[PDB]
RNA sequence: AUGUUUUUU
């Protein structure tokens, strides 16, 4: 008797379910409202039941257990945390708890819990006695993070030029900076593919906040991975919520030495929701930001960093410019002096049709040396000091006519000499 | 005994039939208070009054059924509906109701509901089992609707060329961007008849928001379908409650896997409108812009998706540019990051009287590939990568000497090779 | 109202 499991059921199983349960006619009734009377039905015989979460502890102190098919949103279904439970085991919002659970009795609205079994995907005596993430000592990116697929499709030719341009390593905050109709969506696609496909044991986590509904059921069907997006209709409160839940379940998952990488497509729309949920406090800057408006997607940003100890966290966050509103110019910038590497994609080349619309010249990434080996990084030098005097089209069609010949880089390298 | 029978009736024949009836004297009377002493005298008599309208919940609970002849203005003759029958049937805003009526007794002033007939233009047995509009699962355009008269006209080379810089689908969330003085309202029309021409199945409905009285005159009677305007004349709270009723309206005939096409021609009136009756809160941004001023035009557009289940909504906005006010450039732009598909007309080009002024390099489709086939794409592509060199204007002459030369585009891209 | 917008290089 899992909650999950009841979830992912279709819904004329349910229903049949219940109609041999001997209960009222579910047909016309939530799936949800299926799944609460079931387990009403199944706890009266006797029979525990079983749910799990993340928590999030509210400022009253009591709490509830998220579930993640429905973005983090407030549900009925949702279990009921005891602050005396949270006291007795010291829980933080983000922690996974799984345990068994009951229904509501008369006068209440949420399940209790009653006994935690396995909290964090681990056991409770190793979640006692754990170091918080703000004393993790930070370093820079070590494990190199290839994003070259080496099956010689022809998709691959992005992932390869991405490698040329700036190669990923573990723990890097990193920025896409590229104007709209450029080819983000694409881009984003194919670095998610190429990370489940060449570091599955990563936890991938693609956060999408005030985008297009389509666009989200697409990626949701696409990556292999989890996908927590909010879209547009929902207000500014929500994207501030889910992101929130989503940097705390990322900081605990890195306090017990887990590699967490976030797909960020919406630092701007991050922004600009703060800065539409902070109190006004009569002074406006150029642009109409607040003076403390971007200190919340500045710690969001920052923190993305590299443990020593054990795991570490990525964050790449794709900026908007050249949107028409001065806002959201102030923003990337003022982010500018951040991201430890910008990935810049030109309209120009865009609007020309050759994919991908990559700005070579303006790309790279500080301490290369770090990720690759001396030779990697003398031919790197030596294609980016002859790449520099032609123009971004040219290089860009020269960079293309040159990965065609061959699959692998090294080869193209070896040609070069 | 119908209402828009009655409101379809010339004055000189209801006045006739008035003084038949033998009432007060008509002649100086208005068309709606004869219409109403009609059907007092009609139902005086024991017979039953039928009606129809939209349906506008009010906030208290209660509503009025709106005409589609007034642009959904108040108006004495709106049918009354009890919030009893409201919860009854599970009513909101935008169905459209159709039942039997009664005149005002005394003490009332607006028809009564009895007994509904028809939910929606189908039974209500089918409509008290729907899934909601939020509910339905997005995704990218997949129909094609081509605009493409076919008949040889010198006006399909308009339709021609926006085949050929960028195709429309079923569910597709476009802009059409263009500076004023630039021929917007001749392309628009020629859309409007390119879409009742080609495709008479699909729902259209095209929104004017603050304009003027003689060009929404000319469009109700030149357009083959529905044509709801708002006039400069009324305020902002008139414009918005119409901008809310068309798209509750849409998405109660989506919900219900119905092609629905709306043709905005004023989303930077609808945004001036929306933050014009915003309440302020004492923070301005870049422009004269409010900071949630903005939400609700974004929703609006944003509401446009196609669903998997069935039906879609289209919405196509023209936006406006270098009109010297800066809030429309934050107002036009800001929007630039949001729709997937971008029309720009130059004004150089409408100075020239070369029409149409379309700007065919910076156009363009997002995933054209699953609205066209595999040849016709390489053709557009080498269409693009021939044109893209040449200048606006030459290219805009080359388009437009090569289209007069044969009546299908498909000779002129045989011709090309 | 100052900042924002005006405003830019
Ligand atoms: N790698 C690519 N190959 C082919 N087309 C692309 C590629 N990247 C982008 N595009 C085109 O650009 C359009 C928009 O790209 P997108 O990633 O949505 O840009 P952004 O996210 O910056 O708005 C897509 O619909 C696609 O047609
Ligand atoms: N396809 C066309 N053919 C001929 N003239 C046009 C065409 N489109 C626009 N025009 C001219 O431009 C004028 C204004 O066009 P309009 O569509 O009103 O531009 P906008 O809507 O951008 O203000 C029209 O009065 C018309 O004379
Ligand atoms: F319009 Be893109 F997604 F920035
Ligand atoms: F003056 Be146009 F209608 F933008
Ligand atoms: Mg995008
Ligand atoms: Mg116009």
């Amino acid at each position: 008797m899992n909650l999950t499991e009841l979830k992912n059921t279709p819904v004329s199983e349910l229903i049949t379910l219940g109609e041999n349960m001997g209960l009222e006619n579910l047909a016309r009734m939530r799936k949800q409202d299926i799944i609460f009377a079931i387990l009403k039905q199944h706890a009266k015989s006797g029979e525990d039941i079983f749910g799990d979460g993340v928590l999030e502890i509210l400022q009253d102190g009591f709490g509830f257990l998220r579930s993640a098919d429905s973005s983090y949103l407030a549900g009925p279904d949702d279990i009921y945390v005891s602050p005396s439970q949270i006291r007795r085991f010291n829980l933080r919002t983000g922690d996974t708890i799984s345990g068994k659970i009951r229904p509501p009795k008369e006068g209440e609205r949420y399940f209790a819990l009653l006994k935690v079994n396995e909290v964090n995907f681990d056991k409770p005596e190793n979640a006692r006695n754990k170091i918080l993430f703000e004393n993790l000592t930070p370093l820079h990116a070590n494990s190199r993070l290839r994003m070259e697929r080496g099956n010689g499709s022809t998709e691959d030719l992005t992932a390869r030029v991405l490698d040329l341009a700036s190669p990923i390593g573990r723990g890097q905050r990193g920025l896409i900076v590229a104007p709209p109709k450029a080819g983000k969506t694409m881009l984003l696609q194919n670095i998610a593919q190429s990370i489940a496909y060449n570091h599955p044991d990563c936890v991938l986590m693609v956060l999408l906040i005030d985008e297009r509904p389509e666009e989200v059921t697409e990626m949701q069907r696409l990556v292999k991975g989890e996908v927590v997006a909010s879209t547009f209709d929902e207000p500014a409160s929500r994207h501030v919520q889910v992101a929130e839940m989503v940097i705390e379940k990322a900081k605990r998952l890195v306090e017990h030495k887990k590699d967490v990488i976030i797909l960020l497509d919406s630092i701007t729309r991050l922004a600009r929701a703060y800065n539409t949920v902070v109190p006004a406090s009569g002074k406006v800057l150029t642009g109409g930001v607040d003076a403390n408006a971007l200190h919340r997607p500045k710690r969001f940003f920052g923190a993305a960093r590299n443990v020593e100890e054990g795991g570490s966290l990525t964050i790449i966050a794709t900026a908007l410019i050249d949107t028409g509103s001065k806002m959201d110019e102030v923003i990337y910038e003022e982010f500018k002096g951040t991201g430890n590497m910008e990935l810049h994609l030109s309209r120009k080349i865009a609007e020309k049709r050759v994919f991908p619309a990559i700005d070579y010249n303006r790309s790279g990434t500080r301490k290369e040396e770090l990720l690759t080996t001396q030779e990697e990084l003398q031919k790197m030098w030596i294609l980016r000091k002859i790449i520099h005097p032609m123009g971004e089209i040219d290089a860009m069609e020269f960079l293309i006519n040159k990965l065609a010949m061959t699959k692998t880089n090294d080869d193209f390298f070896e040609m070069m000499k």
